[PDB]
């Protein structure tokens, strides 16, 4: 196979501080970002233009998503809290409680209206818009399915879980694991570490092969239905590679927090340490 190798083509400034989080709206025409500079802002995808800024997190925020199915976006903070906002009223709505400690993460199931958070606390939890124990440190990342099993997590106690009881916890990581990634087809999945990107077949998360070569702290991963899977991670590198064969087909304060393709899968934006949004396109 052969895919393009990915330009820069748009530096969107106007955050504060590091940018932790990002996310795309359904309808492709805005994302959302979260910073350490305590605000969360929402940017027209097009222009790069700032269309909005919402402030209500005490601490750094950590964590975004635009509902599928609402009117709504959800947050998750330093703070502990975890958020509804109705930014057609630009405001919270509801609070959720309940964590012990910094929540890292969050995701929405496709259609059961629930809400999925992962904090220090090294617990899951389920919200109606339970509690996932068993992990034994915080856990950095959760994904969301359809079908069973229906939460995976990836926690700093080197284990993925797949769950309010789980159903398989795999420990071939020697590292903490830190992003966990779905594939859009939702038969295979992939998990990040600093020894090696770990490649999973659903539903009992039987092991594929190793996607070994990025040495360094992988803070996020993402892919496309093209098969392009990205990698960024805290020293600013980013690796692409072919999702299939395993191949790494192009390697690009400094760091990278949260990365994400847009709806088209045409563009992939970066959260970076720099407090920029970064936008990258095929050449
Ligand atoms: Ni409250």
């Amino acid at each position: 196979q052969w895919h393009p190798p990915w330009k820069l083509y748009r530096v969107i400034s106007g955050h504060l501080g590091w940018v932790r989080c990002i996310a795309v709206e359904p309808g492709n025409q805005w994302f959302v970002t979260g910073s350490a500079d305590r605000t969360i802002k929402i940017w027209d995808l097009a222009s790069g233009k700032l269309k909005l800024s919402l402030t209500g997190h005490i601490s750094t925020v950590r964590g975004v998503i635009v509902s599928t199915r609402s009117p709504y976006l959800f947050s998750c903070g330093e703070d502990k809290q975890v958020k509804c906002w109705d930014l057609e009223y630009n405001k919270v709505i509801r609070h959720y409680h309940g964590h012990l400690s910094a929540v890292y993460g969050l995701d929405l199931h496709p259609t059961i209206d629930v809400l999925v958070t992962c904090s220090r606390d090294s617990t899951a939890r389920i919200w109606d818009v339970h509690t996932l124990s068993g992990h034994t440190n915080a856990v950095a990342t959760v994904r969301c399915q359809a079908a069973e099993p229906q939460i995976i997590t990836g926690s700093h106690d080197t284990t993925i879980r797949l769950w309010g009881k789980t159903r398989v916890t795999l420990t071939n990581h020697k590292k903490s694991v830190r992003a966990v990634v779905l594939h859009p087809r939702h038969y295979t999945f992939a998990s990040g570490s600093p020894d090696n990107i770990k490649q999973w077949k659903f539903p009992d998360g039987s092991f594929i092969q190793n996607l070994s070569g990025h040495n360094a702290i992988i803070n996020t991963l993402t892919v496309n239905s093209d098969g392009v899977l990205v990698s960024g991670a805290d020293n600013g590198t980013m690796h692409l590679w072919d999702w299939r064969t395993g191949y790494n087909f192009q390697r690009v304060e400094s760091g990278i927090f949260a990365c994400a393709f847009d709806q088209s899968e045409s563009r992939l934006l970066t959260a970076e340490a720099d407090k920029t949004i970064k936008v990258y396109r095929e050449d």
